[PDB]
C-alpha cells in the first residue's frame, strides 16, 4: 500500500510515496519523518481536542523538547497513538510530520500555520495563521 | 464516578472527566493538580472557617509555601482533609486546584478572586475581589 | 453572552461585543481595558455613593494612581467589587473603562465629563461638565 | 479459603484471592507482603491502641525498620499477632500489606493516608492525611 | 474542658476552645501562643504588683527580649507561674498571649493598651492607653 505525501513532500516520486494516491495517515515508518510523526501523534493523543493539541504541535515545531510536552499533560492517561495526517492540507503551510522534521532541523524561531491547522484564538509565540491557499 | 470540572478546565472532555456532571469534590487523583488539590485541602482543615481559609489559599496561589501556611496554623491539631472543590464556581476566576496550580506555575504576583470564594473584607496584598458572574 | 458596548467603542463590530444588544456590566475580559475596567470597580466599592466614586474615577482617569486611590479611602474594608457599567450613557463623553483607558494612555491634563456621570457640585480640576446629549 | 483483596491489589484476579469476597484478615502467606503482613501485625500487638499502632506502621511504610519500631514499645510484653486487615478500606490509600511494601521498596518520603486508617491527632512527618473516598 | 477565648482570637471556633464559655486561665498548650503564655505568666510572678508586671508585659511586646525581663527582676527568688488571663476583656485591645505573639511577631514600635490592662501612671514608650470599650 502506498502512503500517500504533499506535493512539496522530499519524499515525493519515490517507492511506497505518491502525490495523488494512498494512505492519508501514516507513522512515515522507514524515514527520519517517523520519529516526528510518532512525537506528533503522541501529542494528539496528550490533548484530545485539536486546538490544544496543535498548539503543543506548533511548541513541538518551534524546537521545544517531546518531554516538556509530556509534562505539560494534565492526566496520566497513556493511549496508542493514531498516525498523523501527511496531507493535513494541499498548501506551502501544511504542518506534516516531514515540515515539522524541517523547522526544528532549521531551529525557527517563527513559524506560518494556515487555516487547515486549528489553533487556539489567543496568541501563540512564534506562530502566524495564515488562511489556507487550497485545503484536502 | 465521573469527577465533574470547571468549563474552562484542561480535563474537560477527558476520560473520568466531565463539565456537566459528576462529583463535585476531588483531591485530582492522576493529575499534577492533585498535590495542588491535597495541600488545599490541608488549608481547609487548618483553618476550619472558610474565610481566612480562602485567604491562606490565596496566599498559596501567590507562591508561598505550604511549609509556612502549616507553620502559620494556631494550634497543631490535624485532622483528615476533606476533597477540595472542583468546581467552587462557573466563572473564570473559579480558585479550582487547577487554577492554583497554573496561577503558581505562573509565579504571578496578583490574582483576581471573585466574590463565590470568601475573602476577609479586609485588603489581602496580591488579591483583587471582583463579583462572580455565575455561581455553582 | 455577548457584552453591550458603546457605539464609539473600540470593541463595536467584534466577537463577543454588539452596540444594540448585551450586557450593560462587564469587566472587559480579553481586552487591555480590563485592568481600567476592574480598577474603576474597586473605586466604585471604595466610594458607596455614586458622586464621589465618580470624583475619584475622573481623577483616575487624569492620571492619579491607583494605588493613591486605595489610600485615600476612609475606611480598610474591601468587599467585593461589581462589574462596571460598558454603557453608563450613549454620548461621546461615556466615561466607559474604554474612554478611562484611552484618557490614561494620552496622559490628558483636562476632560470632559456629561451630566450622566454625577460628580460633587464643587470644581474638580481638570474637569468640565457638560450636558449628556444622550442618556441610556 | 479464598482471602478478600483490595481491588487495586497485585494479588487480584489470583487463585486463592478475590475482590468481592473471602477473608479479610490474612498475613498473605505465599508472598513478598507476607514479611510485612506479619511485621504490621507485630506493630498491632505492641500498640493496644489503632491510633499509636497506626502511627508505627505509618513509620513503618516510610522505611523505619522493624527492630527499632520493636525498641520503641514500652513494654517487653509479647502476644500472638492477630492477621492484620488485607482490606482495611476500598479506596487507593488503603494500608494495605501491599501497599506498605510497595511503599517500602519505592523508599518514598512521604505518604498519604485516607481517614480509614485513624492517626494521632497531631503532625506526623510524611505522612498527609486525607478523606476516604469509599469504605468496607 | 473548653479554654473561653477572646471573640477575636484564632482559637476561636476550634476544638477546645470556646468564645461563651470555657476556662478564662491557661497557658494555651497545642499552640504557638503556648511559649508566650508562660513567658507573661512568668512575668507576672516576678513583679507581683500588677501595675508594674503588666509594664513588664507590655516591654515584653514591643520586642524585648524575656531573658532581659528576667534580668530586671529586683529578686531571685522563683515561684511557680499561675496561667494568664486568655480573655482578660473583650475589647480589641485584649493583652491575651495571642496579641502579645501577634505584637512580636510584627515587631510593632506602638502598640495601644485598654485601661483593664492597668499600667503605671507615667509615660511607657511605645504604650499607648485608651478607654477599654467593653470588659470580662
Ligand atoms: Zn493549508
Ligand atoms: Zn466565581
Ligand atoms: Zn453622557
Ligand atoms: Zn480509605
Ligand atoms: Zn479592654
Amino acid at each position: 500500500d502506498v502512503v500517500r505525501v504533499h506535493p512539496d513532500s522530499s519524499l515525493a516520486g519515490r517507492k511506497g510515496y505518491s502525490t495523488t494516491e494512498g494512505a492519508l495517515y501514516s507513522y512515515l515508518e522507514g524515514t527520519r519523518f517517523h520519529q516526528t510523526a510518532v512525537d506528533m501523534a503522541e501529542i494528539y493523543t496528550m490533548w484530545p481536542k485539536q486546538t490544544e493539541a496543535n498548539e503543543q504541535v506548533c511548541l513541538y515545531a518551534l524546537g521545544e523538547s517531546i518531554e516538556s510536552i509530556r509534562q505539560k499533560c494534565p492526566v496520566d492517561d497513556a493511549d496508542a497513538s493514531s498516525p498523523p495526517k501527511t496531507v493535513p492540507c494541499l498548501c506551502r503551510y501544511a504542518m506534516t510530520p516531514e515540515r515539522v522534521t524541517r523547522l526544528r532541523m532549521n531551529h525557527v524561531t517563527s513559524i506560518i500555520v494556515c487555516s487547515s491547522f486549528p489553533l487556539p484564538k489567543y496568541k501563540i509565540e512564534g506562530v502566524q495563521k495564515v488562511k489556507c491557499s487550497k485545503v484536502m
